[PDB]
Formats: structure tokens, sequence, C-alpha cells
């Protein structure tokens, strides 16, 4: 039965590269029909939180990589936070002590550094007058070794490794052993995580045979980097899925973009996790890291803001807004998806989108300080804005052939320059000098908005 795991340290936010860890878990999973189980690995009390833990989960969940066994829903093979399961860790490193694998380290209580002695018998009377005592494991000689997915045949030498600490005096595991037993426990048929943990294999490696256990398929994938070839962070710019998804990056293309990283794929760069999942091929993933390029990430996610169904668009532009804590206004239906139609030509992210569909939904958008300043404040715009309100008014027919012919004769009567016309009125409609195509805007607005914001403009104007 095939069982992988995402093992989380909540120790922050959902970086990028631990989505991309978490997407290939995931869809290895859900084509091999197996188990995707999720695990908090919370032993650090100082810098995990359950706030963190839920940013996680909130994360992933927004990621579409659904869990079937966790912290939240459970499962057979729980606690699935570390936390919850310090007992399960005493009892199994205990396994290897009375099997003569590891042993208690007795220390000094006035000078904790200070090593006393070691014992296989769990020295009662040290513990109970409060002297620190630990559990070491015994490294045998030989050689260990085993057939990374991605990283090919790794061997270690575990001569070259001294005897080292599975069970620290406070009661709580180090990482390595901690993974090994739960790995073990949960069932887990395949260890897919980030390379920087491929150099503790030889280690779990070892505690797996010390207990007799079949250790199970380790694939490390190379790392998300910046673009000097260091782990992508904060100093290379944005790395918390959070954070693109509060830029407007859509779910579906991020985790697009996440797949594409470092895949020659054959077809379509632009694509969604659903249907690539049925040829999912672990070995398909670059066995070198990869860079993350934001421009391209945005590139990816304009491509999918183009193609999908404006309704589509609709509803994660709805979701975005009210998340981001900026909800759109209640409009007409089919107003909404034209003005959108319109817009998502010109935009790449749904934050961009909101920018220049705020001055179509609110009428009481913001002009633009430039606009101010460059145009309203000229001599000749009053008049030029008092005629176009005029002859809009008297237009019959709302179409694009009268509307640009409305603007053509404002310019060439000498009202002033065609650039000052084209500027004055966009501005007073939307506020701002950079919008989609001019008439287009005018049409979609409407005579009776039109005409409003004309006035609203002239009244500004006059200050
Ligand atoms: N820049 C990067 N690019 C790409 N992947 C990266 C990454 N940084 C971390 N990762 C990978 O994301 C996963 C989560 O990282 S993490 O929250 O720190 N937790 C841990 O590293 C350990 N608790 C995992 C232990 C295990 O799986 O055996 C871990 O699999 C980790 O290896």
């Amino acid at each position: 039965l095939v069982r992988v795991r995402f093992a989380p340290s909540p120790t922050g936010h959902l970086h990028v590269g631990g989505a991309r860890t978490a997407l290939f878990n995931w869809m290895f999973a859900r084509k091999e029909g197996g188990k995707f189980i999720l695990r908090i690995e919370d032993t650090d009390t100082e810098r995990s939180s359950r706030e963190y833990e839920q940013q996680i989960l909130e994360s992933l969940r927004w990621c579409g990589l659904d869990w079937d066994e966790g912290p939240d829903i459970g499962g057979d093979f729980g606690p699935y936070r570390q936390s919850e399961r310090l007992e399960i860790y005493r009892e199994y490193a205990e396994k290897l002590v009375e099997d003569k694998r590891a042993y208690y380290v007795v220390y000094d209580k006035e000078d904790p550094s200070k090593e006393l002695f070691t014992t296989y018998e769990y020295p009662h009377e040290y513990k109970e007058k409060g002297h620190p005592v630990t559990i070491k494991f015994k490294v045998l000689p030989g050689k260990t070794s085993f057939e990374d997915l991605l990283k090919g045949y790794m061997e270690f030498d575990n001569s070259t490794l001294e005897d080292f600490i599975i069970m620290k005096s406070n009661g709580f595991p180090t990482y390595n052993f901690a993974v090994v037993v739960d790995d073990h426990l949960m069932r887990i048929s395949h260890v897919f995580r980030g390379e920087d943990h491929l150099s503790n294999t030889p280690k779990q490696l070892m505690i797996y045979e010390a207990f007799g256990w079949e250790a199970p398929v380790f694939m490390h994938i190379p790392l998300i980097l910046g673009s000097d070839r260091t782990p992508l962070s904060k100093r290379h710019g944005a790395t918390s899925v959070e954070h693109f998804r509060r830029e407007g990056i859509l779910s579906r293309a991020l985790m697009n973009y996440l797949a594409l990283l470092g895949w020659r794929v054959e077809g379509d760069e632009i694509f969604t996790i659903e249907e690539k999942l049925q040829s999912f091929d672990p070995k398909d993933i670059s066995n070198k890291g990869v860079i993350f390029d934001y421009q391209k990430l945005e590139w990816v996610n304009g491509k999918h803001m183009r193609r999908i169904d404006l309704e589509d668009l609709k509803r994660e532009f709805i979701e975005w807004a009210k998340y981001a804590g900026k909800e759109i206004p209640s409009v007409d239906e089919r107003y909404f998806s034209e003005t959108l139609r319109i817009c998502r030509e010109k935009v790449n992210t749904l934050s961009q989108l909101y920018d220049i569909m705020y001055p179509f939904m609110n009428d009481d958008y913001e002009y633009e300080k430039d606009y101010v300043e460059k145009f309203l404040k000229r001599e000749e715009a009053e008049r030029v804005l008092e005629e176009a309100k005029k002859a809009f008014k008297d237009l019959n027919s709302w179409n694009m052939e009268e509307i640009e012919k409305t603007l053509r004769d404002l310019s060439e009567k000498g009202l002033a320059s065609k650039k000052v016309v084209f500027q004055l009125i966009r501005g007073a409609v939307t506020g701002k000098l950079v919008t989609p195509g001019l008439f287009e805007t005018i049409e979609v607005l409407g005579k009776e908005r039109t005409l409003k914001r004309l006035e609203r403009t002239l009244q500004f104007l006059k200050k």
C-alpha cells in the first residue's frame, strides 16, 4: 500500500519549497491510489505553534493538496503531532537499549556538560536526584547505503559517525529518531522530501536497521533556489504560499509553476495539476535545484486568468477580494462579467485586476495625482468636460462609433489636442491615466455613468 507524507515543522508559514515537496507527494499518492499523510513535526517547543500549524494546513488546502490522515481529521496511525507522541519515542528508544543497540548516558548535575558514565541499566538513582540522562545510539562498523530515486546510489562509512543521542535529557527525541519511528509506525512506503535532508539519511537507515525494520523508498527533491543558487529566501523576494495568494496568484497557477520548475514538459507549459496527475512520474522531476523566477510565475498566472472561463475568473476574483479584506460591492452580473472580460486582458494578478476593476465597480474611485496635475488643471479642462457631457447626453445610440466620434469632435473643433481630450475623459470616468480601451470603457460604463462621472469630475475641478 502506497503511503507518503508531508512532515512540516510548524515554525512558520508554508514555504513554496514546502508546497512543491507536498505537491509531488500528493500527486504520487493520488496517481498510485495511495494515501497522503500529514505529520506535524512540532517537537521544537520554542519555535512551533498551533498558529503556524493552522497557517500551514490552510495553505496546503488552498494549494489543493488535501490529505488522507492528519492532526485535524485523524486516522489509524496517529497521533499526528510529534509533540503528542513522546511516550512512543520513549518506548521505542527503550527497545533499543534493551536490545543493546543504545545506552543511557548520565551527566553531572552541577555541571551538565560533564559525562559521568554510560550504562544499559536505567539509572534510577541519578534520575531521582536530578541528573541529566540521555540515550545514545551505538553505531556499528560497516557500510550504510541506499538508492535514492533522484540522487542515485548513496554509500556511507559507519566508522565516520560517533555514537549519537536519540533521546534528549528533557524527554524529547532528536529529529532523526522521531522521523524514523514515525515513518515506520505510520507505515510510510515512500519518503519524498527536500534535498536538505539527504545527509540525515544514513543515520536514519542505521536506526531502521537497529530495529530490524525495512526502510522505505527515498527520494530527495532538489531545493527551490534564488537567482544566486542559494535556497530561496526572503532576500530573494516572496517565499510563502500565503504571500503569492495575497498578491493574487491563482492556486492552480502557482501549482502549475511549482510543477513546471525544471521540467521540460512536453506540450503546453500552461497546465493544471489535475490533468498531469495520471501520467505523473517521480523521475520526470529534475535532479538539480530549480531557480524561482517571479516574473515567469506572474506570466503563468496571466495565462490562466485569460484562459479560464470568465465566471471561473469571477469566482477566483470574488474569493480573493474577500480573503484580502476588500470584497467586491454588489453589482449586475452581466456588467460584472463584461468589465472582467475587458479588464483581464491587461493584468496578470488578481490584485492588479482589483485595481483596474475598482473604478468600474465603485463610483467613489479616486483621481490619480498625475491626472489632476497634468490634465484636470489645464485651462481648457473645464470646457472639454462640459462639451463632452453635452454631446454624450445628446447621443441616442451608445455604440463605439458614436463614442469615438464624440471624442474626435472635441479635438477637431479645437477645444484641446487629441491627447488632452483622451486623457481628460479617461481620468474623468476612471480616475486613471492608464486603462483598457477608452471606447470600450465608455461603452460598458454606459451613458448614465458616463454623464454622472463627467459631472462629478467637473464639480471636483471647481474645488
Ligand atoms: N528551499 C526549499 N526548496 C524545496 N524544498 C524545501 C525547501 N526548504 C525546505 N524544503 C522542504 O520542505 C519540507 C518542509 O520543511 S520543514 O517544514 O522545514 N520541515 C522539515 O524539513 C522536516 N520536519 C521534514 C522531515 C522529513 O521529511 O523527513 C521538507 O521536506 C524540506 O526538505
